[PDB]
C-alpha cells in the first residue's frame, strides 16, 4: 500500500549497505564494497498498516558530494548514520550529514543510527581504539546528538548480528505514518 521513500547517509565504511542487505535479505558479509548507488525495497507491516519501502543507499564518499544530493528530493525519512567505533564518523554527523541533508531537506525527518552495535561494548575493540586516544560512542552520548541535530529517533544497531535492526526501519517508518 503505503510507499515510503527513505534515504540512507553517513560515512564512507559506517555500514550503510550491510544494514540495508541484512534487513532486506538477512546476509551479512566481511567484505567491503563501496556503494555507488543502489535501491532497495521491502514490503513491512507496521501497527496494522502495509508499506512499501523504498530504500535509497548512497555513497559515503566524499568524491560523491556533488551528486548526492541528486537522490533527495521527495525523500519522506532520512537515516543518517555513522559507526558506533568511530568517533570521527559520529562528529561527521553534525559537521557534514544534518548540514548537507538540512540544506536541501529542511523539514524531512532524521533518524540517527549508531552502526556496528556488536563492536561497542566489545573489550578488545576499546583497547584498540584506547590506543588512537579514542573512546566507542555510548548510548547517552548518541541521545545527546540526536537532540543536537534535532532527530525524531536515536537507534543502535547490528548488521552483523541484527540487534536493534527491526526498530531502525519500523521508526523510520512511523516517523513518516
Ligand atoms: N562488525 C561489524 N562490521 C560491520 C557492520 N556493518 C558493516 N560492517 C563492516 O564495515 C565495512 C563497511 O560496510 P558497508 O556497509 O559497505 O559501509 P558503507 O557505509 O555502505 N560504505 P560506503 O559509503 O562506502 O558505501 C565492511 O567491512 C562491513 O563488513 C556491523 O554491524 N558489524
Ligand atoms: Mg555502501
Amino acid at each position: 500500500g503505503q510507499a515510503i521513500k527513505c534515504v540512507v547517509v553517513g560515512d564512507g565504511a559506517v555500514g550503510k549497505t550491510c544494514l540495508l542487505i541484512s534487513y532486506t535479505t538477512n546476509a551479512f558479509s566481511g567484505e567491503y564494497i563501496p556503494t555507488v548507488f543502489d535501491n532497495y525495497s521491502a514490503n513491512v507491516m507496521v501497527d496494522g498498516k502495509p508499506v512499501n519501502l523504498g530504500l535509497w543507499d548512497t555513497a559515503g564518499q566524499e568524491d560523491y558530494d556533488r551528486l548526492r544530493p541528486l537522490s533527495y528530493p521527495q525523500t519522506d525519512v532520512f537515516l543518517i548514520c555513522f559507526s558506533l567505533v568511530s568517533p570521527a564518523s559520529f562528529e561527521n554527523v553534525r559537521a557534514k550529514w544534518y548540514p548537507e541533508v538540512r540544506h536541501h531537506c529542511p523539514n524531512t525527518p532524521i533518524i540517527l543510527v549508531g552502526t556496528k552495535l556488536d563492536l561497542r561494548d566489545d573489550k578488545d575493540t576499546i583497547e584498540k581504539l584506547k590506543e588512537k586516544k579514542l573512546t566507542p560512542i555510548t548510548y547517552p552520548q548518541g541521545l545527546a546528538m540526536a537532540k543536537e541535530i534535532g532527530a525524531v529517533k536515536y537507534l543502535e544497531c547490528s548488521a552483523l548480528t541484527q540487534r536493534g535492526l527491526k526498530t531502525v526501519f519500523d521508526e523510520a517508518i512511523r516517523a513518516v505514518l
